[PDB]
């Protein structure tokens, strides 16, 4: 069993709040500006001033912890520099086993609800259980930070809040390393690859990792500083964490082509080159392959050929488990 972060005991706190007729408020990460941040989200900042802390049960009549499963579409980035963390959460959802260690079963806004949730992280060399109250930063009734494409679903907002808590504040999450979040979800071994010096068998390495449920992420280095914009000519975002979510092969005019699928944790803004949702390449594959693989949706997720992938991206990170 996970040991309790700060000695806070989820089931005991929940049961005592229920008995006492109150909702949990977390002394260890309270609903005040110091939990938001210190500079950009400090007590005297423009961003801090508009934010009000509200529970999902104050926002909606029927809030849900999980709706139609805990999946990657549930990860839509808000106003914070935590793309690395969110890419890691999106990847985590592809492995049901490790997903449900991090996100314990049986949490809800219905029977037994007392305004407290918990998650498990690999921290301080231990598996630790971390509680949060469900007060969330909002503005005009909408979540400021991570949210689900399903507007009534809250597990990912709550997980991001627990991760903020262990790190001291939401602002503490701005700017980071995908591999760090990978490790914090698995206690696994991380490795990275320089895509400009990719091993000849890299695609097979990727296939194998995806098969075993390893976590994969990629990024494009900003080499000049930010000159050719944050966004590239083909609509990729530089200095930004993407989740790698699949690797599949297609028959393009009678010849195999290796493809790779990734997801922008914004839940929008995608590659517009070959193999993108609207590209001509799909016209020339097996109709079945097209129907199985292509999804015409602005959802942040898209395909590239492996060839284009290794040209456009610069870094690949893989976290391997047991
Ligand atoms: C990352 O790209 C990010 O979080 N961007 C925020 C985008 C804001 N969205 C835009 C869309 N709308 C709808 C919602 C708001 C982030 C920006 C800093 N990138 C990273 O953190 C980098 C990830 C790597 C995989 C490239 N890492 C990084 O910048 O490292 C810096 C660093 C390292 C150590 C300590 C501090 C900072
Ligand atoms: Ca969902
Ligand atoms: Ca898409
Ligand atoms: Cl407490
Ligand atoms: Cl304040
Ligand atoms: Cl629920």
């Amino acid at each position: 069993n996970a040991i309790k972060y700060l000695g806070q005991d989820y089931e005991n706190l929940r049961a005592r709040c229920l008995q006492n007729g109150v909702l949990f408020q977390d002394d260890a990460f309270p609903p005040v500006s110091h939990s938001l941040g210190f500079k950009e989200l400090g007590p005297n900042s423009s961003k801090t001033y508009g934010i009000k802390w509200k529970r999902p049960t104050e926002l909606l009549s029927n809030p849900q912890f999980i709706v139609d499963g805990a999946t990657r579409t549930d990860i839509c980035q808000g106003a914070l520099g935590d793309c690395w963390l969110l890419a890691a959460i999106a990847s985590l959802t592809l492995n049901e086993t490790i997903l449900h260690r991090v996100v314990p079963y049986g949490q809800s806004f219905q029977e037994g609800y007392a305004g407290i949730f918990h998650f498990q992280l690999w921290q301080f060399g231990e598996w630790v259980d971390v509680v949060v109250d469900d007060l969330l930063p909002t503005k005009d009734g909408k979540l400021v930070f991570v949210h689900s494409a399903q507007g009534n679903e809250f597990w990912s907002a709550l997980l991001e809040k627990a991760y903020a808590k262990v790190n001291g504040s939401y602002e503490a999450l701005s700017g980071g390393c995908t591999s760090e979040a990978f490790e914090d979800f698995t206690g696994g071994v991380t490795e990275w690859y320089d895509l400009q010096k990719a091993p000849s068998d890299l695609y097979q390495i990727i296939l194998k990792a995806l098969e075993r449920g390893s976590l994969l992420g990629c990024s494009i280095n900003i080499s000049d500083i930010r000159d050719l914009e944050a966004i590239t000519f083909k609509n990729l975002v530089r200095g930004h964490a993407y989740s790698v979510t699949d690797a599949k092969q297609v028959t393009y005019q009678g010849q195999r082509v290796n493809l790779i699928r990734m997801r922008n944790p914004w839940g929008e803004v995608e590659w517009k080159g070959p193999w993108s949702d609207n590209s001509y390449e799909w016209n020339k594959v097996d109709p079945y392959e097209r129907e199985q693989l292509r999804v015409k949706m602005e959802d942040g997720e898209f395909w590239m050929s492996f060839r284009d992938f290794i040209r456009e991206f610069t870094k690949l990170e893989i976290c391997n488990l047991t």
